[PDB]
């Protein structure tokens, strides 16, 4: 009797919940998609912004020695 | 309608506690697409700049190479 | 009133389902968070890495309108 109830309820919501679920599995993945990408831009960011570190120096030190 | 309308009830009912769940989502779908697309745009502009990188130090490599043996 | 007892049963059902609702999306508003931050300190490097290339590129040009010249 509330046993009923209790079920009704939760298959009430189980059905409501199905296109909840989807639209958070597909945000999961979606998510996780990014956060590679991310990871994968993080990386290539690190080995380019030394290289330019190395340029701005190259052009103070070309700089000092055009004063001379 | 006897427990039929107990059911159809309820589904509005559950309907109800469901509104904030799916506002909660619609708006992390659109600042998920916000970022993807940032991403996209992020990414194209890396596979621009990553070649003319690799040339760039190719062309200190064979300068190297013609330098120190001349 | 045994309406408050049938209501705390009921109740019961839609937590444990919801739970693990409230949980997923929790664990995705941090992680989209921390990604939208990420991508906020991405962008702010490559508008100053930007700058520089468009200069170098410019001289390039400059350049290539020099060697014309002889």
């Amino acid at each position: 009797d509330i046993i009923w109830d209790q079920l009704i309820v939760k298959r009430t919501l189980a059905d409501l919940l199905i296109p909840i679920n989807r639209q958070i599995s597909d945000i999961q993945s979606t998510l996780s998609e990014v956060t590679t990408r991310v990871h994968e831009i993080e990386r290539q960011l690190h080995e380019i912004t030394p290289v330019l570190k190395m340029g701005r120096t190259l052009e103070a030190i070309s700089k000092g020695m055009s004063e001379m």
